[PDB]
């Protein structure tokens, strides 16, 4: 097989088009149920809140997994992390209701302390095998200059857990209690410098910003004076790539390209 | 010293040519004994099986270190990881005999569970100091989008262990039992997006694919319908860089360039 | 806000200039006290020794944090790591006196064994909150091909600790004993392939090299035959970017750009 | 309350009899389903095989959890640990069939490598909440001179996991996927120096030894020359305490007494 | 020295009386400031609340260190651990006010997750060196059948941290920021089966129970039906040893006897 | 087998005498080479220095393994741990020369930081398989009130490593490089409260104390004012058990009794 192509370019295009059936025209069109994985409360709204509302409005069931409790998110010396975390749980429930999300799994690892370990994979694989989602979204762990370990770890752990949820010898007590192996149909990475699929969110921008500001403990008016300009600059960065005002970007690749693929940066 | 060069380009070329005596013309020409380090059983055959057979045919002694047992490599709910691992040991012995390899060290860490720790360095440094290889091959841990931790950890651990095998205070009980410090002459990274040395394997491609399919538990006919096209697309990617049909690529750099070198990407 | 810009380029420039007040004209001009964080003894002198002497000569108080003890830095089978570490402490005190530095904190993690953990963050945050520095320098952990874990871990741990020193629930027993939260004004990364600020050190090059060779255990005459050419090639690499003979490069970015910023590579 | 007792002895008997309703007369009488936790394949049959057959014969459903795979149990340099683990799975299935057990959960931690961690608690609590056992048996981790860490860790982890299975904030994703908190009715520790309940197994001794010898890989005839004398010495040690030939001993205590109880050694 | 004694009993009494100046007559007589270490909120009041009020009433400054946040202490599926931790902080502040305590350090490790590590030692040694207490109280980690790891770990970590607070190379950045080495004068272990000093608390029993019940989230009336009988049984156990109704027991030993002392059980 | 004994006492004596061939008459009689494991420099001389000189004088080859470097053993704020470790190496070489020992392996883990892990087992098993000792001595990890983790960990790791050195799948790269499995003939635990074999050291006491005081950094004259009385009290404790002035005690048991043996405290 693949003996009749003559150049790498020819082989590459045939591998993507025919063998992997990959395209970027409307990658989320068939989704019935997606899980959006966020490192802290508010990251699904910041990274992809417009698209979450598009998906809920089409009748997609969007479920969050929040990896941490947001304990560390304050500079008030009088507000304990415990009280902050309780506050943030309510803020996310209010944000999520704005976006059409009705279920959140809280892993409750402490903010700034998310482990990178098999144990956290097992928590992700348990929920992926219970919910059988068609799609999983997570941060791109290869974003340049990303300095928060909880973000980098969430991205890697999500990609690894999507792969390992298919393997019956990984976390085998799930299979023994009736949670069968599950194969997700796509991953899409948000918070990405290398998007290849952009969603126009120009008419939902004001809703997205409302869902973000529902996390009031994080976005005081003072902080917002920097964060609205940042958020609009990011959404312009993505929307300009497809000639629209405001976009959200995602990077989608064939499953194969997450491993031993020396030309994965050609998509 | 280096006071008479006038431009960075001049200094750079003099550093590579004169000070480091680096060239890429035939980096493996003097090798008598090499170790090829693979994360799982089948990675030496996939990444570099053609070159392994070229080297064995020239009378190079090629030894494998396999970091993990391949336990997780099945979607059959009836096949335990234990039985899989035993199967894969036999598959690698058959693959390796095809390629001229006569010795495999099995570290036996469980697949998906390779640690990144001093303990695994010590296992690598023990074997490097026992065997005194001239060359070590391993995966490039900086391959973009590589999502398997066992692959990234193998690459980093191999580069670090090659450096630390030279230091008598690293794993000092080896020196005390008679395993002296050893200085390897080259590292070459396979599974790389940035190769700088390509081996033409056009006439050994069918042998390489036979050695890969000897890992029958991994490459069922169904899976092969995707993997032959992938493997030929990869070998075309490398061979086109030197104007041949099928190549294997390696990245080789002076030892110095693995540390504090801001222009290491210029080779 | 940011509703009246029309293109991403416009928004980007406004975000940097107006919102973040970022510029690279003279980033170190207001500094009274800086901490330079080095993985091993001799890295502040190698990475940035010229700039350290410029800063001390202007009356900046430069303090080092050395993360490890340099135990592993010898190929002499008769020199224990313990004796090496004591030697290197004296070498750094002599190097530092040449450069105008009068205080060194030694974390004493063993060389090749620096952890990447909350515990080491807490050591950095304790010293940052005690000393209240205006600036912190550390290695760029994203240097391509950097293969020493102690270097990569130092860079990440320094960036994370600068951020977490502002949070009263991070290492909260410091606040309880009277070490208040501290907000550093800039980070600058040395050992970088992507500098955006270069310091001309042409007239201090011979002093920098003397301060390096004060680490005599590392820079024997044999080793120096490679390291002087390397060091001059690096300083030419940086100086050529601003049209001077010898430079030291730093990468400086707005705090925001270390997190979720998809165009952080545009500066 | 407890104001009218006059002596510690009075209060102690009243606390055990009335408040905690503790007695040792027939502690396993009401059990419908028990889990027996073993460190390695064969420990349930060695520690308590007689009692397991008594309980199965009364229509108790007896389920095993085996913490490890038995990989290390051979002195044959030609038998890999993977092959040994597969052989031992089949030996335990044959042993268990003799004793009336029809379900084994295999946690598959490697022998000599069972972790002491929250992750292994979570595996135990998942199975306890799925199966809702009335009783759990495990090794007494306070056996004097017990030198195998897998045995000590299994006993402590089993005691902790029975307590933490009742707490909805412990392993909270189990509650989210519908595995509710479960409160076990008794724990009984086998392999104990301080039994307080002894089961007469005199007429099932030969069956117990048959069930042990079904683990042929561990009990070769040479090894059996020491192990039959040992096993009969242990069962006499227990049986003599109740005036019977062969006994199996267990230590049972009120749940309160596993915590902050300074007179727990009085039962 | 010690050449003129003839029997072990003679040498032992001379070592305790003369060399170590040990006696149990009034071990807390000279204390001006003590730290009481508790695993969870409420353990100081349960283990030693009477004695705490005696010491505060004599003008001793009593300070708590609480190792964990009490997150796991509920069976209510609607009460998150974050909300429980906030509630328990307020309960301990009310309990502590009843007992005369005016300062609590919260280490905030999560309940059931206290680590056993150098990092937690460092937290203890930082507070011991800041506060310079004369005495430290902690749970006896050798209590038989103690099954809660947070309790065992707190006792061992407290004993080790009191020893290591005197060593300037342990946590050496404390010395560098001006927290000098401190030598505590006594340790006393509560929650002990082997007390050698008992405090009569008969007239403070009702106050002790009030201070316990201030932790309302833990001591609902249902739970109290078992806990008052337990607590009065324990205080009778101690009080009967000195001929009083209700006592709190402590184990005090010379510092030497916590290490390599084969007759430490003779006191 | 063991069907004709009638009582537990009968079976027990037959198991010890006949099956296990255990006796305590002269347990060290046949030894040609022993390894004495110490946590810190000076523990072999303190725990068993008399017996070490008796064995060297009979032509036994006595080898030390020291687990840690003694870094933390000073209260001088001017003496770094690195300098202390170098000083203690020389002190142990002088102590060892007095006692007839000619070989010390230094594992160089930092004092107060010895890990409890498979990695440290592997270091012990490498040396045991290289040297093939007949006997191994180590601290009894069950000494009551022992509060130094390096001591507890050394005892447990030494017992486990002697067992696991016989297993070819444990640390299997040793077998691959030609270090075969080794079966030690006896273990003896020193620093024990439960000795069952006592060596009369009355005429070597002064030499033992000289060998201890050779660790001058630990035994200043001030400290010696407490330590000579302690050491003579301990040696009287042991010697009185066999009717001699000064003794060193050891606990020896059949290998079987370190595992699942409920009457191991009867010897
Ligand atoms: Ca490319
Ligand atoms: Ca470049
Ligand atoms: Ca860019
Ligand atoms: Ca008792
Ligand atoms: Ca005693
Ligand atoms: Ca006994
Ligand atoms: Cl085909
Ligand atoms: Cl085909
Ligand atoms: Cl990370
Ligand atoms: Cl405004
Ligand atoms: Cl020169
Ligand atoms: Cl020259
Ligand atoms: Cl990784
Ligand atoms: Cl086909
Ligand atoms: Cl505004
Ligand atoms: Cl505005
Ligand atoms: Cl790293
Ligand atoms: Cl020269
Ligand atoms: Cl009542
Ligand atoms: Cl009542
Ligand atoms: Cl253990
Ligand atoms: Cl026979
Ligand atoms: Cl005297
Ligand atoms: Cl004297
Ligand atoms: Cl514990
Ligand atoms: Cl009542
Ligand atoms: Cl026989
Ligand atoms: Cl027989
Ligand atoms: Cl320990
Ligand atoms: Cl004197």
């Amino acid at each position: 097989m693949f003996e009749n192509v003559s150049t790498f370019e020819e082989a590459f295009n045939k591998l993507l088009k025919e063998v992997l059936e990959f395209n970027l025209e409307n990658p989320f069109e068939d989704a019935k149920k997606v899980i959006c994985i966020e490192p802290h409360p508010d990251d699904c709204a910041i990274g992809m809140g417009g698209t979450i509302k598009k998906l809920s409005d089409e009748g997609v069931e969007v479920i969050y997994i929040c990896m941490t409790d947001g304990y560390m998110g304050t500079t008030d010396e009088k507000l304990s992390g415990h009280e902050l975390a309780l506050i943030r749980r309510r803020e996310e429930e209010e944000s999520a209701k704005l976006l059409g999300v009705r279920k959140i799994y809280w892993l409750n690892y402490r903010d700034t302390e998310l482990p990178y370990s098999r144990e956290v994979r097992k928590d992700l694989v348990k929920i992926i095998r219970k919910e059988k989602p068609d799609g999983v979204f997570a941060p791109d762990p290869w974003l340049p200059y990303e300095s928060h370990p909880d973000h980098r770890r969430t991205g890697f752990l999500a990609i690894e857990s999507v792969a390992f949820s298919q393997l019956p010898n990984f976390s085998n007590i799930d299979i023994d209690i009736g949670l069968k192996p599950h194969s997700v149909s796509f991953i899409a990475l948000y918070y990405t410098h290398k998007p290849n699929y952009i969603v126009d969110i120009t008419d939902l921008m004001e809703l997205k910003l409302k869902a973000i500001r529902a996390h009031r403990s994080q976005f005081t008016d003072d902080i917002w004076e920097t964060w609205e300009p940042f958020l609009r600059t990011v959404t312009m960065f993505y929307g300009e790539k497809i000639g629209v005002r405001y976009g959200e970007g995602f990077r989608v690749m064939p499953g194969l390209f997450y491993h031993i693929t020396p030309f994965a940066d050609l998509i």
